[PDB]
């Protein structure tokens, strides 16, 4: 509370740290689904279903400007891509298997980086 601060984690290296993971999550093989948006266009259902789109590209943009106040604001917008994949794939698709191997991945990766 007011003048009462608790001690609190180094951040300095987050930026650096979350961009590293991000790259990571781009260069795996089964990122291909979430490299880009989704293209509105092209896929039905997809504008109207999900309320929150979210892809590596605009995360690394967010990340490359600024947009993310920490490290869990980050870690948020990559579940969303992983959380929408769920809602509109089923688990048993290349694109849903790819989404719940990319969000182990990221998991393992954020766990090994920041849980100390
Ligand atoms: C034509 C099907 C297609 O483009 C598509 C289906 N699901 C997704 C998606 O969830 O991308 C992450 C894209």
């Amino acid at each position: 509370s007011m003048s009462v601060k608790k001690p609190k984690r180094d951040d300095s290296k987050d930026l650096a740290l979350c961009s590293m993971i991000l790259t990571e999550m781009e260069t795996h093989e089964d990122a291909w689904p979430f490299l880009l948006p989704v293209n509105l266009k092209l896929v039905p259902g997809y504008k109207k279903v999900i309320k929150k789109p979210m892809d590596f590209s605009t995360i690394r943009e967010k990340l490359s400007s600024g947009q993310y106040p920490n490290l869990e604001t980050f870690a948020l917008d990559v579940r969303l891509v992983f959380d929408n994949c769920e809602t509109f794939n089923e688990d048993d698709s290349d694109i849903g298997r790819a989404g719940h191997n990319m969000r182990k991945y990221f998991e393992k990766k954020w766990t090994d980086t920041f849980k100390v």
